[PDB]
């Protein structure tokens, strides 16, 4: 059995548009990504996805709704990462470039797929549908999908 530490993800998904983020700088620049982190002690998972949406995007919020749940798995790496996957309720500010992440909405039909993690490409159209689901996806490095899951679920 492994341990798994959690992660947020956050899609701010509007009728017509979705919000994501591109990572400027580290390792993994150049992809396309959903707001979030690593949860803190002490808060809900739901809190620290707000919180690291506004950290990382300058976007405030006072509710998400949870829509799925992913545990990703890399060759090399004992530890399984838990992502929560939620959508925002209403936002009500402008996002914000940081030196690491740069904010750009991406209309419905022009979803950037190929430069985004290779998953989302699997669950990403059930957020659009209103789905709920959970998933698991092992990875050789940054590209390669050597095994995964993905199924709807009623309750996250
Ligand atoms: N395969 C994948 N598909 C996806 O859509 N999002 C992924 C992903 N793998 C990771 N992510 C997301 C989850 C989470 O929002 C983020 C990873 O969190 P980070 O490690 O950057 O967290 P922190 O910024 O809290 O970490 P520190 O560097 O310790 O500050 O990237
Ligand atoms: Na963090
Ligand atoms: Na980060």
């Amino acid at each position: 059995m492994k341990a798994s530490r959690l992660y947020t993800l956050v899609l701010v998904l509007q009728p017509q548009r979705v919000l994501l983020g591109m990572k400027k700088r580290g390792f993994g620049a150049g992809r396309w990504n959903g707001f979030g982190g690593k949860v803190q002690e002490g808060e809900t998972i739901e809190d620290g996805a707000r919180r690291e949406l506004q950290e990382e995007s300058g976007l405030t919020v006072d509710a998400l709704h949870k829509v799925g749940q992913i545990v990703f798995e890399f060759v090399g790496e004992p530890e399984l990462m838990d992502v929560h996957v939620f959508c925002t309720d209403s936002i009500q500010g402008t996002p914000v470039e940081s030196d690491e992440m740069r904010p750009c909405w991406f209309q419905l039909d022009q979803i950037p797929f190929k430069d985004m993690w290779p998953d989302d490409s699997y669950w990403f159209p059930l957020l659009l549908q209103k789905k709920k689901f959970h998933g698991y996806f092992k990875f050789q490095g940054q590209d390669t999908i050597l095994d995964y899951t993905l199924r709807e679920v009623d309750t996250v």
